C-alpha cells in the first residue's frame, strides 16, 4: 500500500563517515577498514581552487597536515596517496565498523541513496538518479563534499558516488570511489556546463507498473505499439530510447502486473502526446523517471537488507 | 543547491529494529534498554483479527511463547504487560545500541522519518507528514507493523509513530509509543474509513520559502493581504487556517528571505485562485504540504545529527 521515494537504511554508512581537515579547509571521508577516501581538494586553499595542481599541492603535505576525526577521536595518517580525483589516508586503526562493501561505477539512469554530510556527521538521506548527462539531482551545501550515494543488497554495500561540486542549474556532479567523474567534469572552479538531459524512459516505464501495482489504472489503454514506432514517438519528447535491454529488465513488473512491456509503450505513447489532463498519477501531476524497475520490485515487494 | 525529501539518517533506529513472534504472526518491534515495543495484535491469529479481546488473548500467553529475535540471537523474555494498543515485552538483555531517546505525540503537520522494517530488518527509509485527518501517506507491506516513524535532534531520537494498519484509500493509521492511536481508528479488522483530509498551510508556505531560498522565484507578487482574507481564501481552497502560531513558526524563514509572512500568503493566494499555468515550483506542478518551516531550516542549513 502506497509508493514513496525510499531511501536504503543508513546506518552502515553513517559508521564510515569521518571529517578530515587539511589546512583550514574540511569536508567528509569515508573510512573503510584502514583507508580514508575523500574528496583531493581538501587539499587546496580558497585561491588554489580556480587551477589546482593536485600534484603539487599534495608534494609538499606529509601524513600529520592532515587531521582525521571519527567523533571524537582523531585517526592517526601514517600514508597517503591521490587516485584519479581522490585522496587516499591510510590511518592506523581499521573501521570496526566497515560493512561488506565494493566500488562500483553506475550507469545513467540508475539510482542510489545519498547520505548528506557535514563535518563528517550524517544530516539526512535522500534518491537519486544518475542522470542521462551524468549529473545528480541532489541537495547539498557549503562543507558536503565527501558525502557519498550507494546501494544496498543484502549486507554489502555498493558505493558509487562521491559528491564534488554542483553545476550552473544547480545540478550535482561527482565521481567514483576511484576517484573518476562521471561526466565530462573536472575539480577545478572554471566554467562548466552540462550537457542537456533526456528523460529515462525505462524509468518511467517502471513507475506506471508501480501505478498499476498499486492500483491507479486510469491511464491504461487498449492499444500496444511496436518498439520502432514507440521510439519515434518518445525522440521527439526528449525520453531515451528503449533498447531490448530496457525490455527485458521490465520483465518482471510485466509478468507480475499481466501488461506487456509494448503494451505499457503505447499507453506511455498516449500520455506524452496527449498530457494527464489535470490528473495524476501515483499523486504526481508530471511523469517520474528516477525509479528504477529494481527500485520499483523492492518498495512493492518489501526487500529487506542485514 | 538543490531541495528533496529527506529523512533522517536510519542508524540509530536501525540498531533497535528486532522480530517479534507469538505463535505464526510476527512483526517487528523496537527494542530500547531492556523492553520491546510493538503492535498489540502481534498475539492474535488471522481470525481475531476481526473482533479481539486483546486482554483476553494476552491472559493465555506466558513469556516464553513470545519469540524476540536481534539478528541471530534470540533475547528472552522476562515479563510482559500491555500498554494501550502496545505490548511492552522486558528482556533479559539491555540493548547495547540504544540510543538517547524520547517518546513524543507529534501535531497534525508535523513530519517525521519512517524506516519501513520486514521480518526485524529495515526495508527503507522515507519522510511523511502527520495528515490532518490523522492518516499518513506511507509506504507499507504485510509484516510491516512496528516500524517506527522519529525525528532526530542532535543525539536524541524521538520517536512518534508505531505502524498497526493501513485503511481505504491506502492511507495509514498507527500509534504514539504510548500505544494510543492518532485518529479515531482502533486495531480491529472492522470498516473504518479517515475523515476528509485538508492541506497543510503552513508547510506549503514553508515550501514557498524553500524555493525562495533556491532561487525558484516566479510566483512572487507585488500583493499583501490580511490573516483574516487569506483564510477566507484558503477555506474554499481546503487549505487549513493559518493561525498566529503558524505565523510565528515561519519567522525564521521570513527573516532569512525579506519576505513577510502576509507578503508570502498573498502569493500563495494568487496560486491558489489561479494555479501554476503549466509551471513548476522547486520541480513539482502541485504545491507541497509536507514540508514543515523546520525541515526547511535543516535541510537549507545543514544540520546535522550526532
Ligand atoms: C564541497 N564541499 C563543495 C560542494 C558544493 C558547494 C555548494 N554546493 C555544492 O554542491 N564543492 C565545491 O565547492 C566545488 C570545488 C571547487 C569549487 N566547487 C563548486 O562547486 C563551484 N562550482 C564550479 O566551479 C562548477 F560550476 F564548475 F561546477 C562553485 C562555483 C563554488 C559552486 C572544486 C574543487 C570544483
Ligand atoms: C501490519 N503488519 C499490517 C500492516 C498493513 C498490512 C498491509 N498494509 C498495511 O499497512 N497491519 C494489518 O494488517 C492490520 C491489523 C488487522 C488488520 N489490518 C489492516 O490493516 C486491515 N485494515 C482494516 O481493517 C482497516 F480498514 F480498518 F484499516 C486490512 C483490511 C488487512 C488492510 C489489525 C489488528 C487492524
Amino acid at each position: 500500500s502506497g509508493f514513496r521515494k525510499m531511501a536504503f537504511p543508513s546506518g552502515k554508512v553513517e559508521g564510515c563517515m569521518v571529517q578530515v581537515t587539511c589546512g583550514t579547509t574540511t569536508l567528509n571521508g569515508l573510512w573503510l577498514d584502514d583507508v580514508v577516501y575523500c574528496p583531493r581538494h581538501v587539499i587546496c586553499t580558497s585561491e588554489d581552487m580556480f587551477n589546482p595542481n593536485y600534484e603539487d599541492l599534495l608534494i609538499r603535505k606529509s601524513n600529520h597536515n592532515f587531521l582525521v576525526q571519527a567523533g571524537n577521536v582523531q585517526l592517526r595518517v601514517i600514508g597517503h596517496s591521490m587516485q584519479n580525483c581522490v585522496l587516499k589516508l591510510k590511518v592506523d586503526t581499521a573501521n570496526p565498523k566497515t560493512p561488506k562493501y565494493k566500488f562500483v561505477r553506475i550507469q545513467p539512469g540508475q539510482t542510489f541513496s545519498v547520505l548528506a554530510c557535514y563535518n563528517g556527521s550524517p544530516s539526512g538521506v535522500y534518491q537519486c538518479a544518475m542522470r542521462p548527462n551524468f549529473t545528480i539531482k541532489g541537495s547539498f551545501l557549503n562543507g558536503s563534499c565527501g558525502s557519498v550515494g550507494f546501494n544496498i543488497d543484502y549486507d554489502c554495500v555498493s558505493f558509487c558516488y562521491m559528491h564534488h561540486m554542483v553545476l550552473p542549474t544547480g545540478v550535482h556532479a561527482g565521481t567514483d570511489l576511484e576517484g573518476n567523474f562521471y561526466g565530462p567534469f573536472v575539480d577545478r572552479q572554471t566554467a562548466q556546463a552540462a550537457g542537456t538531459d533526456t528523460t529515462i524512459t525505462v524509468n518511467v516505464l517502471a513507475w506506471l507498473y508501480a501505478a498499476v501495482i498499486n492500483g491507479d489504472r486510469w491511464f491504461l489503454n487498449r492499444f500496444t505499439t511496436t518498439l520502432n514506432d514507440f521510439n519515434l514517438v518518445a525522440m521527439k519528447y526528449n525520453y531515451e530510447p528503449l533498447t531490448q535491454d530496457h525490455v527485458d529488465i521490465l520483465g518482471p513488473l510485466s509478468a507480475q502486473t499481466g501488461i506487456a512491456v509494448l503494451d505499457m509503450c503505447a499507453s506511455l505513447k498516449e500520455l506524452l502526446q496527449n498530457g494527464m489532463n489535470g490528473r495524476t498519477i501515483l499523486g504526481s501531476a508530471l511523469l517520474e523517471d528516477e525509479f528504477t524497475p529494481f527500485d520499483v520490485v523492492r518498495q512493492c515487494s518489501g526487500v529487506t537488507f542485514q
